[PDB]
This record gives structure tokens, sequence and C-alpha cells, in this order.
């Protein structure tokens, strides 16, 4: 059930002038569509997602962590913190935290929710626990954006963040209070507008987390996608490429999601 249906990816990606990553499932049938699905691709900002999910999972362990209180110094600031920034002279909570690094990529939320896991091999080790043996975070924000060719420093695969993100959005990774919540800061996500949701009709619900490294022509978004009358489709797609100046493309992103939901058959 992979690839029924060929897509041209590949002169996507050479118009691009660089790699796209693509996996994609139908939940309903399990069919899929796959493009370089196995080859690794810097995760930039998409970890924020899994991160969020792993505090999720600890608050089922510990009933008041998402509501505690967390004051930070002007040292914690990172480029680009544009919830945490306003609330530096007040702190705010674990949750607001992870609502802020979903769906605004806060880096300096990111580093304190990192932080209160034991760091990028505690969020690893979470991924571990729900059976992802592919993704590896090594970095903190903003070190982690490097996005060297070649460096498994900080990646993973589109087929394991797939597989990963159906686990905790849509299986029993997550307890069910949990699971919902994950769903909807993923449906509040504000970056993802040119990404993955530019090839979805408005009338479906969607959620999502991009990743933009700055570099190497790097960027990717994942999304769980409700169309109406049918099971779920989740799907990641990744690009990079082989230059530190290429640039990465939204509208490549889009497209590629674009050909994923045809692959499947899904009419959009």
């Amino acid at each position: 059930l992979t690839n029924l249906v060929a897509e041209p990816f590949a002169k996507l990606e050479q118009d691009f002038g660089g790699s796209i990553g693509v996996y994609a499932m139908d939940t309903g049938s399990g069919a899929t569509v796959s493009y370089r699905a196995e080859e690794r691709f810097p995760l930039c900002s998409s970890f924020k997602g899994f991160l969020a999910a792993a505090v999720l999972a600890r608050s089922q362990q510990q009933a008041g962590l998402l509501d505690t209180p967390i004051r930070y110094g002007k040292n914690a600031l990172v480029p680009w913190s544009p919830i945490s920034e306003k609330y530096l002279t007040t702190g705010m909570t674990v949750a607001e935290l992870s609502a802020a690094a979903v769906q605004y990529s806060d880096n300096a939320a990111a580093n304190l929710l990192l932080k209160e896991l034991g760091g990028p091999a505690g969020l690893t080790a979470f991924m571990r626990s729900i059976g992802d043996t592919t993704f590896r975070l090594d970095r903190w924000e903003l070190e982690l954006n490097s996005a060297i060719p070649g460096d498994a420093r900080d990646t993973s695969s589109p087929r394991a963040v797939t597989e990963s993100l159906q686990k905790l959005t849509l299986g029993s990774a997550l307890a069910a209070p949990q699971r919902q919540q994950f769903v909807d800061w993923l449906k509040g996500n504000t970056t993802g507008n040119h990404r993955i949701r530019a090839a979805v009709p408005a009338d479906w619900a969607v959620g999502d987390k991009t990743g933009t490294c700055g570099v190497y022509g790097t960027a990717n978004d994942y999304a769980v996608v409700w169309p109406t009358g049918r099971a779920p489709i989740v799907l990641a797609v990744y690009t990079r490429a082989p230059n530190k100046d290429d640039k990465y493309s939204e509208a490549v992103i889009a497209a590629a999601a674009r050909l994923a939901l045809e692959g499947l058959g899904v009419n959009g």
C-alpha cells in the first residue's frame, strides 16, 4: 500500500535545488506515500512539538506540572522568543511555555522546557519510550539549527516523525486528556499558514508544527489533518539543500503536501 500512485516529487526537489523528504499515512487504510522518507533531515524548530508532548507525558505523573509558574531572567531570552519576551517581568506557566513553543516556535520557552526534561537527551529518551529509534536531539536553541550536510545531530526522518506524531495525536502514547491538549496546541499553531495548511482545504481541521533552520535550504512541517468524512492523515515534509546560503521555500513544502494528499487519493 506504499506509493500506489506515483507523484513527481523528483521534479519538485530538482526545481527547488535540494532534497525533499515526505511520509504521509492514511490512518484508515494504512496506505502511505513515501519519498526519501528514511533519510535524515534537520529537525530545526519541529522538535518543539515533540517537546510539548514530552511535557504532557510528564504531567500525567505530576498533576501540578502544567500550572507551575516559571520565572526566568533576561539571560534566558533567545532570539525569536515572541511570547516569553512579553512575560519576562512576570514569568509564565509550564503550559503557557509549551503553547508558546508549539504555536510561536518560541526559543526561550523551548530551552526552559528542555531544561525541565533533562536536556536534549531527556527529550530523546521520551521519543525512545514511544518506540522512535530514529529521532535524536543533541543541542539546544540556537546551536541545533546548524543543519550541516551529513551531520546526524538534531535530525530525524520524515517517516519516524510521522509515526511518532500519529502515536501522540491519534494513538495511545498520551492519555486522552493530554492527547487532546497536544492536538489543540498544534491546531492553534500560527507559523504554518504557508506550509502544509496551504494544501489543506479550509473546511478541514489541521494541526501542525513548522521548523526553519535558516541555512542549507532547510525547513519542514508536520501535521495531522482531518478531512471530513474519512480517517485522519498524518504527514511530514522536510527539506534541505547543499549550500549554506540556499534559501528554504514554504511553497515547495505546500506543493509536496499537495502531492502527498493526491498520492493518497484524498480529494482536496
